[PDB]
């Protein structure tokens, strides 16, 4: 089973200068709950962004660098390797990977950040004609989590 996992804002910004443009603890917890015990797949730049692999799940990095050999990371070198990985695989980032996968994945777990940020990376446009809302749940706001946001689970129609 193959899912996208992503947070994008009202204009589908996902990234600025190789970071997330927002501080949102609730979203990162969301990620941890979903992906813990399973597999992440991510592109090189995204890994450099997180910098080490996430504990307690199988971290996998897509890169062309056949020199790449990082402790605690599986490495793959084509897209087509993804379909070999067993279990629940999450496509984790970033823009290049989403672009390449969005047409391929079963479903997407999207956090809509209900704001407009400055970005330099974007999620590809998509249509609800194509995507059934299996659930939609407002994140809770609070002293520490102050941007409105919604957890969407979308499943490919038809
Ligand atoms: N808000 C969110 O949900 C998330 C946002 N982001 C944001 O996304 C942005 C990063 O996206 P982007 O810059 O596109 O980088 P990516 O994280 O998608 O990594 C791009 C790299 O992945 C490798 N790669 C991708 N496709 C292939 C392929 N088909 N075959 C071999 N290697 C491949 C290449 O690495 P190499 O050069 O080593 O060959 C490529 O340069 C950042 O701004 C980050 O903050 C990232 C994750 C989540
Ligand atoms: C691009 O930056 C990140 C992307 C991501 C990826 C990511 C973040 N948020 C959402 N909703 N989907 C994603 N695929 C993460 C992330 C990032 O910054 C360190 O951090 C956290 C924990 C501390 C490591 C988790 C994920």
């Amino acid at each position: 089973t193959l899912s996208i996992l992503v947070a994008h804002d009202l204009q589908r910004v996902i990234g600025f200068e190789n970071q997330l443009p927002w501080h949102l603890p609730n979203d990162l917890k969301h990620v941890k709950k979903l992906s813990t015990g399973h597999t992440l797949v991510m592109g090189r730049k995204t890994f450099e962004s997180i910098g080490k692999p996430l504990p307690n799940r199988r971290n996998v990095v897509l890169t062309s660098d056949t020199s790449f050999n990082v402790e605690g990371v599986d490495v793959i070198h084509s897209i087509e390797d993804i379909y070999q990985l067993p279990g629940h695989v999450f496509i984790f980032g970033g823009q290049t990977l989403f672009e390449e996968m969005i047409d391929k994945v079963d479903d997407m777990y999207i956090t809509v950040i209900e704001g407009k940020f400055r970005g330099d990376t974007f999620f590809p446009p998509y249509t609800f004609e194509d995507w059934e809302v299996a659930s939609s749940v407002e994140g809770k706001l609070d002293e520490k989590n102050t941007i409105p946001h919604t957890f969407l689970h979308l499943i490919r129609k038809k």
